[PDB]
């Protein structure tokens, strides 16, 4: 990317539309740049996510990772990456089938 800007944080790769099998581990990939740094923050259908639950939780690299998924679990995410300069936001849908 561009080293040197003024503006909203930006993300330089967000999640994307993926099909996964119930019962796996669903990866969401979330890279946000800032100065200061974006504060990435998952939101299912709207709501805080994962905030409290043991399967799910992030890595540093903003990385969701959920095991023992659910065809339930299949929702919208988005990736928020705000930042003292502005805002910014990802979007992408787990699709969680049985049989793939």
């Amino acid at each position: 990317g561009s080293s040197g800007s003024s503006g909203p944080p930006i993300i330089l790769q967000g999640p994307a539309n993926q099909t996964l099998a119930v019962d796996g581990t669903a990866l969401l990939k979330c890279k946000a740049t800032g100065d200061p740094l974006p504060v990435i923050s998952w939101l299912k259908e709207g709501f805080t996510f994962p905030g409290r639950d043991p399967r799910a939780t992030i890595q540093e690299q903003g990385t969701l990772q959920i095991k023992n998924l659910r065809i339930s679990d299949t929702g919208t995410y988005t990736c928020v990456a705000t930042s003292s300069s502005g805002e910014t936001s990802w979007s992408a849908v787990l699709d969680v089938t049985e049989s793939g």
